[PDB]
């Protein structure tokens, strides 16, 4: 078995393995990727994902959110507050400012010392779930607007034709913005392209081992668990790594840089954090192997997890026994 450790992967395609990437994926899921449920891809150096990010500061972040944090420095739930509509350029602003800015410090795990002890306190402002593309038309490898859609791979796989859409969607962070404990909609991939700025931090369970996971989570935010028996769903749980050790649980770490993609792969538990002012891409995406965990995902009914219209068709299809009382959820 590759990676039996279960270890985070870090590939350098050559332009010639970057063509294909399906292909690229099978590939590394040959070399036992998957089994860390995180892993880094390096572009070849002829390639870029756009000519420059000179002009991106009139993109509007409609809804910023401000992610105020309740519980114990390694163990706490975030909720995030809407704010006032801002431009790109505004938020970039903000987070180089006073209040915002990253601290000094002497190297990237200083700086992670300094998130985990410090970030209950502070409540920064994460431009989120904007939907839309900075891949230049023209960037035809890796092109996070121009992957095939997972309707496309459910119709191909399955038979079954279906409903919905798949686009990417941009995310501008700053000091101490943070995803929460989760795995993807439907138990999908995700791609992460960072298109520019500060690095972004990542942790990973395993996939063979998310249940553990999962267990602790039902132990340190209880209530949350008995209202729910798919919370990590809402995305709002955060466990710091000490915590994560203290307990047991395997895990990784990573840090992505300008630049770098990172491929979550399906049931792939991740939480980070941003190092400043950034700008990533991100969108689900499906491979035939993934068509096992997506009929065996978990699924919030409690109303909290709210989600996109192309769920609907994943849940109908390959969970027609939950559909009813996912769809009262959802409603
Ligand atoms: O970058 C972020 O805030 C969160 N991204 C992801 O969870 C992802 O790409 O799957
Ligand atoms: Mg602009
Ligand atoms: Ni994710
Ligand atoms: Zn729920």
């Amino acid at each position: 078995a590759q990676n039996p450790n279960c270890n985070i992967m870090i590939f350098h395609p050559t332009k010639e393995e970057f063509n294909d990437f399906d292909k690229y994926i099978a590939y590394m899921e040959s070399q036992g990727a998957h089994r860390a449920g995180l892993a880094k891809i390096i572009p070849p150096k002829e390639w870029k994902a756009r000519e420059t990010y000179d002009n991106i500061s009139e993109i509007l972040i409609a809804t910023p959110l401000q992610q105020v944090a309740s519980g114990r420095a390694g163990v706490f739930t975030q909720y995030h507050k809407k704010k006032k509509a801002m431009t790109v350029g505004e938020y970039r602003h903000l987070a180089n400012s006073k209040k915002y800015q990253t601290p000094p410090h002497q190297n990237f795990e200083d700086l992670e010392r300094k998130y985990w002890k410090n970030r209950i306190y502070n409540s920064p402002i994460y431009g989120a779930d904007i939907s839309g593309s900075l891949f230049d038309e023209n960037t035809k490898q890796w092109n996070l607007g121009h992957l095939g859609t997972i309707q496309d791979l459910l119709e191909k796989e399955c038979g079954v034709v279906i409903e919905g859409v798949n686009t990417p969607y941009l995310y501008f962070g700053m000091w101490k913005t943070t995803f929460a404990w989760h795995t993807e909609d439907m138990d999908l991939y995700s791609i992460n392209y960072l298109h520019l700025g500060e690095p972004k931090t990542w942790y990973v369970v395993p996939p063979e081992h998310g249940q553990r996971l999962e267990r602790l989570a039902r132990e340190l935010f209880p209530g949350s668990s008995r209202g729910c028996g798919a919370f990590l769903r809402h995305k709002v749980a955060l466990i710091s790594p000490t915590v994560l050790k203290e307990n047991g649980i395997p895990f990784n770490r990573i840090t992505q840089e300008a630049g770098e993609f990172m491929v979550t792969f399906p049931y792939g538990y991740h939480a980070g954090f941003n190092h400043g002012f950034n700008c990533a891409e991100a969108i689900n995406f499906a491979t035939p192997r993934w068509i096992d965990y997506g009929k065996m995902a978990s699924q919030c009914s409690c109303g909290e997890a709210r989600v996109t219209f192309s769920m609907d068709a994943f849940v109908r299809i390959l969970q027609p026994e939950r559909y009813d009382l996912w769809k009262r959820g959802q409603d």
